[PDB]
């Protein structure tokens, strides 16, 4: 047999939400008002990828997280909600408009202690963070932004990350384009490519979730 | 909007298996032999799923699990094959003839010493351990056995877990039947109403993955 897994109808969709789905208010208000403000406000995490996201940190109690792509910092504060009294969370964009929003619902939230911006290309900031000796620092690394970068700023996260260390990356499915082997876009190629170099990856254990647009996961091995 | 999931086509489906499931052979020729030897094959633990279990004991580094319903034991080597140096996994059934095979196949796999069967009903042995002062001492539990008793093993289970120990509960999606309100057979009801039961409890943080035929992950809380 096979397959093995209970596909997703709609209804069926729906009844999970139903189940499953604590979104917190303020984090509900973030999204309705990314929605009537930014043209852009699909890009945003759905919100039961960012629940997942939050019961990742505590189940590892993360104290050390990177938020790559902020956009309205709705997966920033996801995780920053469920930050261990002594955690942290620096996040990533290059954005001026959407990450004031961010810091607007991040203070709204109490979490200005916890979060911390960093306003510049990703690949510069991870950079800065190794170049200043921060490798094998981080717990969890969730990777969001501009999709042609994902292999860069994979291989740069598993430097960052401590041993048992987790990355999520999101999109990974694109929709259904990525079982298109014919599909062909810039963007699809690579992402088809980076499946296959995660999937053969042997400096990590990894899973590939069906929530969201697709989640992987990769803890780096011992 | 919402849809916010990109739902499974068996096309993607089968593409997700491509790019995550790395089963290793043994589990493979057990599930085979399963297949050839028990009319009860499909009740095993679909191997995607049991993937995600493997990366939740390495995540936690869980050293103390139990596995609710042994079968042939495809879960319980999942996760013995996980388990940290020290770790240590109790599985439960009441089954003689598929939990010989398990017994068979964890042993070729190098787990006797990390694996132990208690065969006897899964209420009687949850019981024990509890009565013996085991209160608060495991890390991760999966729920696998008799549905009608989910719901005692999930309370059962939350009294032997660690603060920040994890339940894991298999099958809450019947296969759609739990999202039609009309279906109303005895277990379709027991499985609506707890789903229900986990999302409003408190004691936990939860989720609901569709990977396998939907799996519940709740969090004790501190
Ligand atoms: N080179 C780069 N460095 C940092 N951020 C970038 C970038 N290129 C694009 N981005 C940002 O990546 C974001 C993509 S969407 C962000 C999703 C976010 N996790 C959420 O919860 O909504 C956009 O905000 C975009 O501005
Ligand atoms: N009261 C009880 N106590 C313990 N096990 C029980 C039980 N009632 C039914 N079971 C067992 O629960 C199992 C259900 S299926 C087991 C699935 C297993 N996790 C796997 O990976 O394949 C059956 O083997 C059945 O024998
Ligand atoms: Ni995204
Ligand atoms: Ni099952």
């Amino acid at each position: 047999m096979s397959i093995n897994t209970t596909l997703l109808t709609p209804e069926l969709y729906q009844y999970l939400l139903q189940v499953s789905l604590r979104e917190p208010p303020l984090l509900a208000e973030l999204r309705e008002e990314t929605t009537r403000s930014f043209s852009t406000y699909a890009m945003q995490t759905a919100p039961e990828q960012a629940q997942l996201l939050a019961l990742l940190v505590k189940l590892m109690q993360a104290k050390k997280v990177i938020d790559i792509g902020t956009f309205t910092g709705y997966s920033a504060i996801a995780m920053g909600l469920a930050l261990p009294k002594d955690g942290t969370l620096i996040t990533c964009d290059v954005d001026e408009k959407s990450t004031a929003l961010a810091k607007e619902y991040w203070e709204k939230a109490g979490l200005s202690d916890k979060i911390g911006l960093r306003l510049s290309p990703a690949k510069d900031t991870l950079a800065e963070l190794i170049h200043a000796g921060q490798a094998w620092q981080y717990d969890l690394i969730y990777i969001d932004a501009d999709k042609a970068n994902t292999d860069l700023y994979y291989e740069e996260s598993l430097k960052l990350l401590r041993e048992g260390g987790l990355i999520a990356v999101d999109n990974v499915l694109r929709r259904g384009q990525v079982a298109d082997e014919e599909n062909q876009s810039e963007n699809n190629q690579l992402i088809r490519l980076f499946n296959q170099k995660v999937y053969k990856d042997e400096r990590v254990d990894m899973i590939l979730i069906p929530i969201g647009d697709g989640l992987t996961l990769a803890r780096k091995k011992s």
